[PDB]
């Protein structure tokens, strides 16, 4: 799904997801997310299971942003973890951890978790 | 801390991470896990702050592994969200998410989830 | 919100969610899930905010379903944790985690994470 | 393990968790955190499977806390999903969701994840 998973993404928040896949398993792009203490374009760096089951089974996925660009930085990094399906509805499904650099004594609060779906529309 | 992050890493289920971090943010290496449906070195990939807070807050950072190398493939991924802290007792703490590909109907029970403590030492 | 939770929820899996608030912050009733090792009722005991903001946020609240009835045992509990959104659209949005009793080998593979958003048709 | 739930617990962070098992698998207590916008007990209530199976696995049990007593009200509701495992060393090991009540447009950083440790002693 080399193909598939290549281009732009949008998700129900109205971020924007640009990824290319390699043969391999690379995933690299970027990331503009239209909520929280971001602006404009940040790295993203994956990987995605570059030979998947032929069982009607999605694709196995999942990559990283930190939140430092040229602009800001929000001293945190988010990883999300999913899968790609395929099909007239393509779709990337995802759940995801916003980890925060905090003191000890705020580790307890420093990870939000959440599920975004990408799409090839909107 | 890039001379920090950089290195050898295990966790407390005896797994290996070893990781190159970049001067920009980018994380580099390979990951070999001492559970589950895997073998040998997995690629992984990630980003991390590299610019942190100066008020003893710990660094943000992810990365990603896909389990499928020249051994095995699992057709999932695991993303790990967490952060580094330095000194005497220098820590990676994460928590992660692993997702497998599977059909829309099992889509429900894809992801795992799980912490993870990486140290310089075991 | 003791009148606007009360009552028979249903999720995006097609599982039915019955439940009554009481007037302390008590949340009680019976869970059946669409999907997995389950069948027919089982019982969820849960706590709510009963004097949430009235800045239209939502009301947070979290229920517990321990896998165990007279039909069968998949020795597994469930948590819901979100909120509850009233209105003409009303739902209550939720994370789970659904944890197994493991040996402590299978420790690092017992929890799942998902997300139900419950809706008062369907 | 219905003796050896019940009773007063303690985790990594100082919380104090006192709990009763029913027969049936209820689950019913008080809740003391020690860090975060808490202060003195809150009411918990839950789930624990009443029959786990005897082949050296974990009990799985769930509670909830809504964090709302004659004290303070921080709109938000924590679940702990997880197991206990009895023995010398007896412990409920947790993954937890923290959601707050929150606007529609900031819903989406409204949980908190975590991982809680709890024993007999501390």
């Amino acid at each position: 799904d080399e193909a598939g998973i290549t281009g732009t993404w949008y998700n129900q928040l109205g971020s924007t997801f640009i990824v290319t896949a390699g043969a391999d398993g690379a995933l690299t792009g970027t990331y503009e997310s239209a909520v929280g203490n971001a602006e404009s374009r940040y790295v993203l760096t994956g990987r995605y299971d570059s030979a998947p089951a032929t069982d009607g089974s999605g694709t196995a996925l999942g990559w990283t942003v930190a939140w430092k660009n040229n602009y800001r930085n929000a001293h945190s990094a988010t990883t999300w973890s999913g899968q790609y399906v395929g099909g007239a509805e393509a779709r990337i499904n995802t759940q995801w951890l916003l980890t925060s650099g905090t003191t000890e004594a705020n580790a307890w609060k420093s990870t939000l978790v959440g599920h975004d779906t990408f799409t090839k529309v909107k």
